[PDB]
């Protein structure tokens, strides 16, 4: 390019690069979450596994965006990746709350990009986001909301017991 | 028909149509119960599965009745299907109580129909209800009573914990 | 929820609940159609099979909508299900005409919902309807139009003969 | 016996022997029907097959009754078997009408025997008739009624054509 | 070329290019015929299949000619492809008549080319037409003549019935 670029605005190109940064930031956040749950003084393997899988999914999301950027003739531009918001993530409940906040933020960014593409008359972009991002995000947020509810029901007056049981009976493979 | 109809009273034909409505109503009730347990703020997958399976069983029961109606030369007549008694179903305990009430009502309707058939000297009807309905209903009600007892034992002073454990350890496949 | 709900209007939530009622009503209509063709004085097995399969498809459509409602954080609300428009459905031709009228009505409801979602800036909804409903409906209506044409060609001056042949040579498996 | 006989009245024993004669008579009637359709000037193989299968089923019914008679300690007593009501059976329509008349007569005899057994407080008899006779008869009569309807629809103004098509497309394996 | 060209006249080269245009035109005609029979108000799947297969065969014929043109050192030259002679094709009978007219025209063009090749002393050309075109065309025209005869016999006084039966019992796979 510019030998292939067609109907692909500079605005959308810039927003795609920003979304890549957001997805890589989310991947980094999930990497931190996963290793926190691997600490010997935390030790919840099912929760390490849940977050490590999400780190992989977010990195895959970034790569799909980057591939799309190149398919349209746009140019990938990478920025610094800011460190995650916390160094320690508290309880499973605290972590799951932070994760849903994070996913809602990604979802809103996807919706904003879809709106931009619709405004720019870019149906390929709209289709691409629909096909590989919007429903995945909705399904993920539903799963996290389900988890949050189960974690909340388990707090009772025996929070340690509840945290163990949720990891053993819901999260662990 | 009337080319095949033999020993099949208008009373039994009408009661079969009413029973079809009752079974379809029960199927609809179980559909509502299943989706309630799928809500992100309820999130008890084993309970969604239990009730969704029952919705299927009740619809199958209605279809078996309708097939029998046609085999005897009776005429299926459908009525409005009233919506389920509740929009929200409370706890697993509340739902299981509502389900046993519902099944007892179906059972009583089957017993009433059997009595009508016996009064009408209709042994095919009596056999049909015996063969595919009465024992199924008894087995189902026993299972629900077993579940109720286990749910009740689990309430303790930690109801959330008990509700989670019953779903994980009894209901989930 | 409201812990997961995002970009999901009360208008769309209400319209989804109405569409569920429409699909369940259509399922009930096809149940009635199927059993009518099973009557000993009608006895067209291929036509029973065609309509019974459609009853299943419409119920599946309702369930997909209900699952989506929960994924978005909306709340399923069920209403009375009105009985089908007829108790007896006439000829295969009459039934197929009623079925296309019914499917066109479902299609229009889908189009209205898509328009609402587009107006509400809800791309997940738009995608969902596109992905699992709009093309299925178009394909189904085409098939029914094909059937209608073949049935119409077969009426001739020997309608009974034509009705038998269409059931034997087009509909029966 | 009388070493095993228990709760088995002379009335029921006599009625079982009469029912055996009725079933063997029906088997003989179906044998005649089958061979009539095998005549070179009739030549409807699907109709020969339908009636020959029924001859076998009726003989099996007689044998099940005779086995039951011996299991209860009753004594089989055979009478002359009267020849079938006709030597020539007309059209497929005529034959199917005669067959439904015949099956209705067997059904009524079964119902009469069930009533006798109920009056004699003979639950084994009632169960036996329910288990192997009443539903089989209902299913058979439904099938014949279905056939009659299809045959009737096919008469049109081209009866020969209709008779051929029904044999080829419904009856033939 | 001209490095390979040997015994290949400019006359034959030009006639091969014209025949390519004729075969592609025939392919286009069969494409139109196929989609006409797919219309919801025509709906004869066996006839769509028959003509769609012929569209493929004619395109293959054109490609074989083009390959031969290159093997001999001739130069493919493409011309505009005129649209088919009709937009709507009437009955199966009308379509089959148009198809035989079309195939006879292709056959005559093949015969004319063979005569040209014989006149030009071009045995490779003569062999090529014999090997892959002349017998295929004769076999195809025989099949179409067979179909025409069967369609004509079926018109009777019930043309719709006949058109359905021919599609179901001769054409459909
Ligand atoms: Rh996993
Ligand atoms: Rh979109
Ligand atoms: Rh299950
Ligand atoms: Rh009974
Ligand atoms: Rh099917
Ligand atoms: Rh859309
Ligand atoms: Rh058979
Ligand atoms: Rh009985
Ligand atoms: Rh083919
Ligand atoms: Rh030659």
């Amino acid at each position: 390019s510019s030998q292939i670029r067609q109907n692909y605005s500079t605005e959308v190109e810039a927003a795609v690069n920003r979304l890549v940064n957001l997805y890589l930031r989310a991947s980094y956040t999930y990497l931190s979450l996963g290793f926190y749950f691997d600490r010997d003084d935390v030790a919840l393997e099912g929760v390490c596994h849940f977050f490590r899988e999400l780190a992989e999914e977010k990195r895959e999301g970034a790569e799909r965006l980057l591939k799309m950027q190149n398919q349209r003739g746009g140019r990938a531009l990478f920025q610094d990746l800011q460190k995650p918001s916390q160094d320690e993530w508290g309880t499973t409940l605290d972590a799951m709350k932070a994760a849903i906040v994070l996913e809602k933020s990604l979802n809103q960014a996807l919706l904003d990009l879809h709106a931009l593409g619709s405004a720019q008359a870019d149906p390929h972009l709209c289709d691409f986001l629909e096909s590989h991002f919007l429903d995945e995000e909705v399904k993920l947020i539903k799963k996290m909301g389900d988890h949050l509810t189960n974690i909340q029901r388990l707090v009772g007056s025996q929070a340690g017991l509840g945290e163990y049981l949720f990891e053993r009976l819901t999260l662990k493979h």
